[PDB]
């Protein structure tokens, strides 16, 4: 089976991250057959030599000689240090000089939570170890790639890393979504930088047959008990959520209802809000009579989450108030329940399949390492395994009109924050579109630094004096900021987030006999990432916890003057966050939220697409008052189908 | 270089059209070097008996033995015939048996014409060799596969047939573009049918190096001289149709100004129409002075292109009307002008390669040979080669409002024509939007048969009777039926064109074990290609050749009670005419046509988005409504600017 693999790759030297088991062992080991020389890496050391001697086995046994040469390994090597990437490459250079082929293929799964459960520096540590490691390990061997005259580098991403103009929604997953499509769109941008002598393509197997107690995820009873356990906490959450804006008790006053733990009790009590009877009706009716779920209403397993979502939104309530919580006894879910949902699970991703098979890490490898050999593609997406049925979003719509007068009529009165620093003119006729034609109460102006807010706060003078714009200063920590927001000016309506900082202007390439000093580092890829995917994520987790009714994320601006770095750059941006607007849009819809969550894009794919004179300008900046007002104006009460709000969550459009 | 290829496919049957040059030939080639046993097909007998003599003599130098048996030809056979395709698969499995590959890889070029210049009939040509030909092979196979267990059918399309959700405009090639685009819309929706057995995918490869005298275009004298003189038929047909559009002399009159022949004594004549001026101005400027297109407007072969053109629109001018034309001396055109033209193309498309370099057939045919032995992939379309600099239309946005009322105050007193026949509810929704809500002065209401007309006649009874709506019948001759509209009740301004015909319901594969007597047929392939492809594009060309200001195109429209195999055409259909409806925006926006050419979508992708109530369904007929005059409303005169011109043509949005 190996004489049309021997001799492919002869000659080359490859690195391959997480190297030793999964995707990634295979590749090294039909890549060491095909005749490369392979450098391993991952974190166990003990995984990493059992894989090096299977491999220089099988080198020996096809006929290799002096098999210790040719298969090396990395261990302690943890992707998401900057510092354990450095000796990486120090050690692979040190061993074969310069590397061929970088295969970027390790991966962690991630948090793994809803974007509203999930901790922001667990984000920033599936950001690191899956997308800011791939640029770090270019930004080190690509310099000796070019000054040879070739090189590749293989990003592994996934199917749900989405595709070139669609977006595919990965709920519970949205830091694993923008991780994969951070890397598809790394591959597109590059490209034409690193060309001719470098390719850069990315592949995005489908799901993989592999070791059940690993992986990425994608493949298929603990689980699904969890799956349980955060559909009880996303019910209570949102009937809470939902009672609170129409009743006169506080949040503590309403979660005290929930405290005798007792669905009946709860269904029963003609003073409790009818969003939380109605909510006890179908825990008694959906429910299994054998499980404790179907009599009480919690355990303390879940309060204690969703305290943390109501704290984690401003809601004021005692760190104790759970403390005296009845424990509900054993089963939660009964065994029929779970096990129910496990075939559920198990079904759906088989049920994708049209081929009606799972293919193998062997299979999935083996079409890489073919992949491997063709010199004629850079910037593409390779499916090495595919063929499945799954939903997905397109993006870049870019013909659209204002929104409905029924819509429209949602924000008199409303209260609307905004978010940025550096757009200083879209800041000032957004403020003054929502205060001067639509009707809206005042406006939060949030900003990074007190420079920026004296500059708004000039730009918007008259609605200052009038008490109508307030200014609110967030630095780093927006989260505190929108408290602040929260407890002085209320509760936010309509929320529009552009981002803080421009995009920088620094080369991506270097030139071939240069030191390469002063292309974007590591460092500056990083905070890249931090400024314009971060702050978004950021601002959408608060706003959702603290019941905001709609949030418009906007990416940077490109100009007909933006240089060639920014373009790139800019739609970098652009790609990666539709995979978090298209994951959060649906997790919101199919857990009853009622937020609509849109992106709005100042960035276009081509220089000759934008304006060119102050008329062009001028339509271009109401498109962008048009735009935002289509996402965040609220669908009114006799609106909010299943149908329409499908429709007003998880969609791109372009000014 | 042959090694990794021997045994790759052994044992493996396959038919190859367009098997004796190109890219085909080299995909024949190496299929057999791997050990597959391979049935060439082409028209020309000569170069398959060259070909097949040179794969025998290469196999037999690597060992192979009875390299007769091993390649065979077909000669004489023309895809673009039903009855050529049921002899070839007639001689293939009385040679081979059961055929495990399908490699659909014959391509004709097309019209390589403009819209608007492009025969009906040249059209119907270019669906039938590049598109319905590979529906009638796999109707053919298919079944002898799935009965055996395993097959693959492979659609040879382009980069230029776009991708899952984009459109990629191809000027000068709509019906090749198209006819790309049905290859990979079949493999996308086929798939899951064919699947477990069968996988059915595309490639798309980018511009290949191969005979200058051949190929399908996308690779790099004579063209670029018609480049000039396709730009000076443009030019002089838009400006025409302007003048008349304001002037009160008729067509004929004012091709009169043309005759004398003569640039300066146009633009120095105080009477002739600004347009024609400022054009003859240009002429002058823009021109080389040592050719004689800068001092005369016009040569024969150019005024018989414009006057078809005219007289395609309805305009009424006799046939002679040029036969006293000056002829001007050569040369029209300089050397200098023609040899920088070609410059032009070549650079350009050189340009689009991020490496730089033109893969080769031989590269092209390799990667797709290693390719076709990944069994876990089905509905992808892979790129051998790849990294285009190159621009897109992403289809299918959902999230649109209204159009402005600066565009729908253009509406009042406006003529427009809807065209359809089964769509009875959408006909008389939009007949009673125009009239009642937008001050149209009349609707013409295009049908297909009288029972259509009759059903239209009394929805609308009303507007009927106030002689506000009108109604022609079309059968199969809708441009002759659209000549009537023109001459009794005047030119259109807004037009919506509907399917006259609903979606086949019959199956798409047969069981494993029955004749398939039942499955959708290569004759029902056809007709469904006619009545819900070629019908859009007989009404986009006579619309845009008489004037008319905006252009709808409606797809087939699905419910959350269509049958599976209606939701597979109806997206089949839908991308498919993607590719028409952003190749033709891009056409009239080059060239300088006003026409507003856009696509509105019936049809989604799954059945759990459609509406599943009363309400849900007003609300999705209220959103039709509103997509479709947000695309014909016309643009104010103070708006057409270049850029927001081309945000309203050739895009898709999604009801
Ligand atoms: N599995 C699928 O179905 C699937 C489908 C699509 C895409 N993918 C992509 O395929 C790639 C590999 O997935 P997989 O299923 O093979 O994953 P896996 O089974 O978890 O991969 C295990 C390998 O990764 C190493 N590794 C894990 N965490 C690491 C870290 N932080 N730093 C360095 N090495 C690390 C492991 O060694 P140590 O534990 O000792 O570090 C081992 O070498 C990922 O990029 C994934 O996103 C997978
Ligand atoms: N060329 C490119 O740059 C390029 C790029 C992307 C996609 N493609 C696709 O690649 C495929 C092959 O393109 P190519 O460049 O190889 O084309 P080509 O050079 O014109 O292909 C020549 C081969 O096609 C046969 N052929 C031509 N017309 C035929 C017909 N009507 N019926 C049957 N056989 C016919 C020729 O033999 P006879 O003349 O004797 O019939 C010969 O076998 C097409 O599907 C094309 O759309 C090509
Ligand atoms: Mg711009
Ligand atoms: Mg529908």
């Amino acid at each position: 089976w190996a004489e049309s693999l021997i001799g492919l790759h002869l000659g080359k030297v490859a690195l391959i991250t997480g190297g030793s088991a999964g995707i990634g062992g295979q590749i090294g080991r039909l890549l060491a057959l095909s005749g490369a020389r392979v450098m391993l890496a991952a974190r166990d050391r003990h995984k990493l030599e059992q894989m090096q001697a299977m491999i220089q086995s099988e080198l020996a046994e096809v006929g290799y000689t002096d098999v210790e040469d040719r298969v090396h390994i990395a261990p302690g090597c943890d992707v998401s240090s900057e510092a354990q990437l450095a000796d990486l490459v120090e050690r692979t250079l040190s061993a074969f000089g310069t590397v061929d082929y970088l295969i970027n293929n390790a991966g962690i799964a991630g948090v793994e939570e809803m974007v509203i459960d999930m901790p922001v520096e667990g984000w920033r540590h599936t950001l690191f170890a899956n997308l800011i490691s791939n640029y770090s390990l270019m930004r080190k061997l690509a310099p000796l790639m070019k000054k040879q005259g070739s090189g590749y580098i293989l990003n592994v991403s996934s199917y749900f890393g989405g595709e070139k103009d669609a977006a595919i929604p990965y709920p519970n997953r949205a830091d694993y979504a923008v991780s994969k499509a951070g890397q598809r769109a790394m591959a597109e941008v590059f490209a034409r930088f690193l060309g001719p002598e470098i390719q850069i393509n990315a592949i995005a197997p489908g799901p993989v047959e592999g070791d059940r107690l690993r992986g990425t995820g994608e493949r298929p009873a603990r689980r699904a008990r969890l799956i349980l356990e955060n559909k009880r906490l996303n019910e209570l959450h949102a009937a809470l959520i939902a009672a609170a804006r129409t009743d006169e008790r506080s949040m503590h006053e309403l979660v005290e209802l929930l405290l005798p733990n007792d669905v009946a009790a709860l269904e029963q009590n003609p003073a409790a809000p009818t969003a939380l009877r109605e909510l006890a009706r179908r825990f008694r009716s959906e429910g299994d009579p054998a499980a404790s779920s179907s009599s009480a209403l919690l355990n303390r397993s879940i309060a204690a989450k969703l305290l943390a979502r109501l704290h984690n939104g401003g809601y004021v309530l005692p760190a104790d108030i759970f403390a005296n919580l009845p424990n509900p006894p054993d089963p939660f879910f009964t065994r029929a329940q779970i096990d129910r949902e496990a075939r559920k699970v198990r079904d759906g991703i088989m049920g994708m399949l049209y081929l009606q098979r799972m293919p193998t890490e062997f299979d999935v490898a083996m079409a890489t390492v073919y992949y491997l050999a063709d010199r004629n593609v850079s910037g593409e997406t390779f499916h090495p395994s595919g063929g499945l049925r799954y939903e997905r979003t397109p993006t870049g719509g870019e013909l659209f009109g204002l929104p409905s007068p029924e819509r429209l009529a949602e924000l008199v009165g409303s209260t609307v924050y905004l978010i940025g620093e550096h757009l200083t003119e879209h800041l000032n006729l957004l403020a003054r579109a929502y205060l001067e034609r639509y009707g809206a109460r005042q406006v939060v102006m949030i900003v990074e630094t007190e420079t920026g807010a004296e500059t708004m706060r000039r730009l918007l003078h008259d609605h200052v004096e009038a008490g109508r714009l307030m200014t609110i200063v967030a630095g780093d920590q927006i989260e505190a900021a929108i408290d602040q927001a929260i407890t002085r000016y209320g509760r936010p309506g309509p929320v529009v987030c552009t981002p803080f900082r421009p995009l920088p202007t620094v080369p991506l390439v270097g030139r071939k006999d240069s030191d390469w000093s002063t292309v974007l580092s590591e460092a500056e890829f990083a905070e890249l990432c931090e400024h314009q995917l971060t702050h978004h994520f950021r601002v959408a987790r608060k706003i959702a916890l603290s019941d905001g009714a709609s949030l418009a994320l906007v990416t940077p601006e490109t100009t007909a003057t933006s240089t060639t770095e920014q373009f790139a750059l800019a739609n970098f941006i652009k790609t990666t966050l539709h995979a978090f607007t298209a994951t959060i849009g649906v997790e919101s819809e199919r857990t009853a939220q009622r937020i609509l969550i849109n992106q709005v894009d100042l960035t276009r794919r081509a220089r000759a697409e934008e304006p060119r004179d102050p008329h062009e300008r001028q339509q271009e900046l109401e498109r962008f008052i048009e735009a935002v007002l289509l996402v965040t104006a609220p669908l009114p009460p006799e609106a909010d189908t299943r149908y329409a709000g499908r429709i007003h969550r998880g969609r791109a459009i372009t000014v």
